[PDB]
């Protein structure tokens, strides 16, 4: 819902129903298409597992796929100053 | 839109008509409501200007509000494995 702030004096905008703990990794302040700002907790870029791989190019790979890895991917792309400039919805599927 | 895959072997996500470029600052792929991999030029976390602070609770300051920052703004958290914790909405109204 909604926020009410003061013209010209400063103000902060809670996550609602959350307490942050050492399990948070990341939180993300977007609006429009514009990211304004990040919490990161770790140096390393994420990476769920040692199934997945993230190339040079920004490409995914999975290396050896599966009945389950199929369904929809989304790769979302932002250049340095935060705008979002591509965002896509992949569907992987298995040929059978 | 489509990419399809052989059970047993890798496969490659593409991005769609990209080239990763010196613009590009991050590529992020998730997989519903869970956070897959990270490409990240930057290790310090993004910051769109200093008119805002993230604060060590993930709570986000405006400094000094203006007319131009009300509207709405999306918090998406993200804990140590992935899970993608929360996704709210906020609008952002300004009394003068």
């Amino acid at each position: 819902g909604t926020v009410w702030g003061a013209l010209g004096h400063g103000i902060n905008l809670n996550i609602p129903n959350f307490q942050m703990t050492d399990d948070i990794d990341e939180v993300r302040w977007e609006r429009g298409s514009t990211l304004v700002a990040e919490f990161k907790r770790k140096m390393k870029p994420f990476l769920k597992s040692g199934a997945f791989e993230i190339l040079a190019n920004g490409d995914l790979k999975i290396k050896n796929l599966t009945r389950d890895d199929s369904g929809t991917y989304n790769v979302t792309v932002y250049s340095t100053n935060g705008t979002r400039i591509l965002d896509k919805a992949l569907d992987l599927r298995i040929l059978e």
